């Protein structure tokens, strides 16, 4: 009989639903596959291949093998070990007188300990649930791969359009500063019309190198990501308010979202090993009993080995049981009981650490589109500025540092909706990755 | 005896005083109670909760119980085992000749190590001083505990006043847009007026989302370190100026301040425990000593157990000396030695780290300090600014620009104040916890 | 005879140059003494007792002895041990009957396992490339640390340039505003004057304590890397444009950059060492052979030892081979080899970042030069701009405002030059680190 306790899930106090659920999508985000939720048939490329390369998720689907291989030893101590032990002894007096010498050369199996009361059941299991949970840890580091090849991508795309934004400010102004010293001669104050000029242009190259400086930087961390320098085969790419198909993810009831990760369902994993370890100290007030047997030739010359008559066997069962142990017996016990509450509240910490990693996602989502939508009508509004004192300084005009000031206005207003348009994109491949999303490629029946 | 080297402090190279003491109270931060400190009674009321929910200090405080608990079964190494070993064995030949049979059911202790030169108990000292570390440990997860509680509450409630400062801002300008357009007709310039009115009110807008975004965020922070979803029964709290209690911390000479912290008296017994570790290995140079004891019934067959004349003893003291070893002895024992010279480089690393981390501290309260107050009489003349063209724009002006100017550096110079309110009230919970601060609720005799 | 498998090195699918190389420098950045690269005095003088008595690099020096030990007892175990073990033993009837007494007291050795298999040998190779492998991280250890202390030392120079740029521009401000209550009364926009005029001294005290707090901040993290407070016998040092001799490192070939990296050879060693695992995993279906032997007089008496006759001897030759295992010695070689899998997989992962590394450093120190050279040039036209209304305010002007902005302008344009300033200096420290360089002191021979 094993003596492992029944498994009761831990009490989380944690809130049944979130205060930020507006989709109404059937296609749960980890039914939705990443192949028909990022939209970019750059991006859904690139993950192919790291997918396939990647060193951090290949160490980690490693693990999970070995894992299995050290189960695999630990469920064979309940059958006995065959050996072929073949000894000799020789004993001799110093002053020179007699000598003895015993040849054994037999088979047999060394101490059996035939258990009883499940104690290497019991250890056995934790090496079956160690290995469940490090398969989910596999899971895990699956999931995390696809959001971070994602946001680095994105990362990359920015700055792509972060150079040419700044690259047609520099085309643009390039034809207004030659054009500011063959316009009809303004005021005085027209002092205050270079010192803004250089200002934007040298603000732009500023922008244009931290721009193109990141860019390489998102493309080199792309090149370790999929353990490959990034080939040439690739479609141009999706500007940053096309990487995602046109779809927002549901995370019905927190008792629903739980089950699909797989940082929580290791959590009970690794608490149920440690509910085997308590079956085995729990064992351990009971006798163990251990069988050794061999058979073979015994003599005690080399000639007489394997000859008629030699042959013996042996059979030597063993139990013994502790009766005081001063209070170490006990000791270990309250250890197993103490190294299990501690998986508990590790449970309780995956778990209100998973809840919040997912109403975040769901109140920056909310956010980072009102904020976004702020910052685009202001561009929009800036660039309707531009145009029209655009064409104040085309017929009469008393500065072009009216119009020049309309451009770094609307430049700025500008880059500062990229901004928010990559910080969206971030969060929607961290809320897909937190919601258990990103495991099946593709989304199917 | 036992033979553990006696105690000697490193002599950690720092300075004596700190250079930037400037407080006079008696009352020491590890003295002070952190309700004591701590102003807000809805934070006040938040680390109750937490304190006694928390899944870190949870788990910190139960690895310091299995470390005693280790302790206690390294103690008993000191004492004899008894167990009840009844076994059998048989012998017999494979031709079909002769057997034997032999029953020896009894008790008896197996291979006590009277540790004559503290070599059990050496090993059972490190037991000790690595639970007396893990105690210190645990104290440490408690301080960092408060710390982080209360710096989570304070981007809670500056995210609220920067939610309500960008709300009347966007009331304020609500009144202004309106009248803008009531207001009698101004010049062509005052193409320059919807421009930075579109400015003021969007980036109103997206200041308010990221303050609403980054409320939840702390908001939801707040609900994993009390392993709870937020109350209701709570104040609502107080404003950023009123979240400590009007007192400064003073921390004396640096000597005294590296007695109260936990971290460091860690550092000690960690220390104390490698230099246990010593006193095992430089007792292996001497002989250890086994004794192997036994009574019970010794019969050729079952019927024979425990009848009268069965009874048998035994008594088998062996001991042994190595001669040679190859210089694996005296290895050993280097090793011994190297693994406490590190602990002592570790309790430098310790204590260098503990001065940086207070040194900071009181450089950073006297210089965010100094940067509020001016980020914050500039709010007051940028707001008295506004009230002046408040009026202007109120009779006779010619340009609502002048005064919708006005009320964006009166915004941003409000808002620049928040961001320096925050960051001054977060460096007060460090400077708390990194003086040893926030171990007693209260503050008593 | 061995059983380790000859070392092969992964193909690590990578580029064979950068996209980045410029230089063409003869002196490579590994050959490059740190010295020789580093231009400031003061920072020179700050490794030399950082590298003397940091306690990182002191445990990293420390760790890397203890390798050596552990792999020189494993060494050991190819020797036979010779303990000199004394022993006695008593037997005795319960009822009142005989007893029995044999005393051993003798020389010998137990269980010498001959590895014939190289079993003992391949595990022994194991601890040796365990500590070739610390000893590269002991150089990695190295290398990040000056790295570390030049970045700390940048950061306090900013902050010193920080202060002292502030500090100046408190005092042109000083003598203006004083001049702007004594000129010559102006119109009624006069205030649209004192706000700027606010706005710029206390965004100007406000910049000097952010300033005057990293300064510490900065002058406290030094004090822990040096494991001491900071001395006085020191050159004042040199500005951020003059930290570093005129030199910028090649990067040749890709190929040719890996060997010099630490952290690259550190992981072919414990890579070996998964190698040397599997020799001893490999061996392991091969039968191990063990010899116990020993020396003495053998006894009923105490009295007839050492006394003649009473010396004997002992040779028993024992050895094994294991038949039937249930798959558990090919599950264990299994395991060596997945152990050693990921080993390749590791030394993937080490390649593919210290490729990025590097790659980043490059692109980089490009683009935070055109940066740079783009926001000082900025910084000389707004200064230009200011001495050209400094003269108008000088003579006859219609606002100080103009004047007043024109300071602010051209402090902000060159406080955004030192940020720059910095970022490149940080990074040309990380260019030397990561390149290999840092090694040696003093370039030579």
């Amino acid at each position: 009989c094993t003596m492992i306790p029944q498994y009761e899930q831990p009490k989380v106090e944690v809130a049944e639903t979130f205060q930020n659920d507006t989709s109404v999508s059937s296609i749960r985000a980890v039914d939705l596959g990443w192949h028909d939720y990022f939209a970019d048939p750059r991006l859904q490329k690139l993950i192919d291949i790291a997918l396939e390369r990647n060193t951090s998720l290949r160490t980690a689907v490693l693990n999970s093998e070995i894992y299995r291989k050290q189960y695999m030893i630990e469920r064979n101590n309940l059958l006995p070990t065959l050996a072929a032990n073949a000894n000799g002894s020789r004993q001799g007096s110093l002053s020179g007188g007699n000598v003895s010498s015993s040849y054994n050369v037999g088979l047999g199996a060394a101490s059996y300990e035939l258990d009883l009361f499940g104690r290497v059941r019991s250890s056995s299991e934790a090496a079956l649930q160690g290995y469940f949970a490090s398969v989910a840890n596999r899971d895990a580091a699956h999931l995390s791969l696809i959001a971070t090849v994602a946001k680095a991508y994105f990362n990359e795309r920015y700055a792509e359009e972060a150079m040419s934004l700044a690259q047609r400010v520099l085309k643009t102004r390039e034809e207004t500063y030659n054009a500011v010293r063959i316009a009809v001669q303004g005021r005085r104050d027209f002092r205050r019309r270079p010192a803004p000029a250089e200002a934007l242009i040298e603000s732009a190259k500023a922008d244009y190198a931290h721009a193109a400086r990141s860019r390489e930087q998102a493309r080199n961390a792309l090149a370790t990501l999929i353990n490959r320098p990034i080939p040439e085969d690739l479609p141009a790419g999706l500007p940053l308010d096309k990487q995602f198909f046109v779809e927002k993810l549901p995370a019905g009831l927190s008792s629903e979202v739980l089950l699909d990760r797989p940082d929580i369902r290791a959590a009970e994993h690794a608490l149920k090993q440690a509910n085997a370890n308590i079956g085995a100290a729990r064992a351990a007030f009971f006798p163990s009993i251990r069988l050794t047997g061999s058979v073979g030739t015994g003599s005690v010359e080399l000639g007489g080995l394997f000859k008629s008559g030699t042959g013996v066997w042996a059979f030597a069962p063993s139990i013994t049981l502790p009766i005081f142990t001063w209070g170490t017996n006990k000791a270990n016990l309250d250890v197993a009981k103490l190294r299990q509450q501690a998986q508990i509240v590790a449970y309780e910490s995956a778990v209100q650490s998973a809840f919040q990693d997912v109403a975040n996602a769901l109140a920056a989502r909310e956010q980072l589109d009102k904020a976004y939508d702020a910052l685009s009508k202001q561009s929009r509004a800036s660039k309707e500025a531009l145009r029209l004192v655009g064409l104040r300084y085309k017929h009469g005009v008393s500065g072009a540092l009216d119009l020049l000031d309309a451009e770094r206005s609307s430049y700025s207003a500008e880059g500062a909706a990229l901004s928010a348009q990559l910080t969206r994109a971030e969060n929607l491949a961290d809320l897909y990755k937190a919601l258990g999303g990103g495991l099946k490629r593709d989304t199917q029946t």
